[PDB]
């Protein structure tokens, strides 16, 4: 219900001109996070641990499609440094 994570087909993150959106990176610390609004971003290298407040674990890993939602506060575990297109809507 919150956290969308699947491993969608490649053809269509062409479609939804992925390579046009946004780059992000970070290091390989921790912090906490406060999505706002909605978020879809896709796992291009690296590894995370995203957990929510029920405790829940989200690792996401090469190939993990992701869209937080309008409304979400999680920690962030850089356990390798990350690089994710994302896109804010």
């Amino acid at each position: 219900m919150e956290v969308k994570i699947e491993k969608p087909t490649p053809e269509k993150l062409k479609e939804l001109s992925v390579e046009k959106w946004p780059i992000w990176e970070k290091e390989v610390s921790e912090f906490d996070w406060y999505y706002d609004t909605n978020e879809t971003c896709y796992i291009l290298e690296g590894k995370v641990e995203v957990t929510t407040e029920d405790g829940k674990k989200y690792v996401i890993e090469k190939g993990d499609l992701v869209t937080f939602p309008k409304g979400l506060r999680c920690r962030w575990k850089v356990l390798e440094p990350v690089r994710k297109h994302y896109n804010l809507f």
